[PDB]
């Protein structure tokens, strides 16, 4: 078992972190307070959009590709074609958007509930409603729901589990795999997802008053504090 310490990575930043090996019955964690907080997702929203988008059938596989409209938006990387699987890694929300549009209202809402995804609200509009919107949901509860991701537990297909697992990966080690996503906007910053290293698996939501890139960069050190992830060797 693993002593966690992590203050020392939030000297600056008001924030919260909780982890879990997927065998132990509670997660440890950091700054209790924020940790039960519900949060506006942010772009965190794409992997359970992911989920329901393929158990729908709004798209087939992480190669499903949408053509970019021609509109000229903020981010150059979003300024062409993309894929259910690119769209995750660059966080292409036009993409995500779109799917949620196809998915629909009825839809959306029976499997945000079935999955228990905080406080279950999309009355924000059907594409609208994961940024800085109706829906919340806590750091804890984030981890339940990656908790469930991981072990295959969510009543989503099988293959639509695995298939936006492999969408996730963030960075590939020698001895370990680590998955997330971020999340930015309205000064939430998240970073949430799970490590895979050797045989123990740690489910993590990383949440401060910052950015995403913040709030991954702190869960990096932590990792790399425990030997979960390598060092810069
Ligand atoms: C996801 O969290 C947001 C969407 N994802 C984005 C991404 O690039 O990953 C962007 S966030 C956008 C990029 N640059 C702006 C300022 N960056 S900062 N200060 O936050 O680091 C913000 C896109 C909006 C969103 C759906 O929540």
């Amino acid at each position: 078992s693993i002593a966690w310490s992590v203050d020392e990575f939030f000297k600056n930043r008001e924030g919260t972190f909780v982890i879990q090996e997927v065998k132990e019955k509670s997660p440890w964690v950091y700054n209790k307070k924020r940790a039960k907080e519900r949060f506006a997702p942010q772009s965190t929203f794409k992997v359970a959009n992911a989920l329901i988008g393929l158990q729908t059938g709004a798209v087939r596989d992480e190669y499903d590709i949408k053509y970019w409209d021609g509109v000229k938006r903020e981010i150059d990387n979003w300024n062409r074609d993309h894929t259910l699987g690119s769209g995750m890694r660059d966080s292409v929300v036009w993409y995500y958007q779109a799917m949620a549009r196809d998915i629909g209202e009825e839809r959306m809402n029976h499997w945000v509930k079935a999955i228990h995804y905080g406080n279950k609200d999309i009355s924000g509009g059907i594409d609208q409603f994961w940024l800085s919107s109706t829906l919340r949901i806590s750091p804890i509860e984030q981890v339940r729901f990656l908790k469930q991701l991981y072990e295959e537990t969510l009543p989503f297909d099988l293959k639509n589990m695995r298939t936006v697992k492999r969408m996730m990966v963030q960075e590939e080690e020698k001895h370990a795999t680590l998955y997330g996503k971020t999340g930015s906007g309205s000064d939430i910053g998240w970073y949430v997802g799970f490590i895979k290293h050797e045989h123990k698996t740690y489910i993590l939501a990383t949440n401060i008053k910052g950015t995403g890139i913040e709030a991954k960069d702190i869960t990096y050190r932590i990792l790399k504090k425990y030997h979960l992830m390598e060092a810069s060797v």
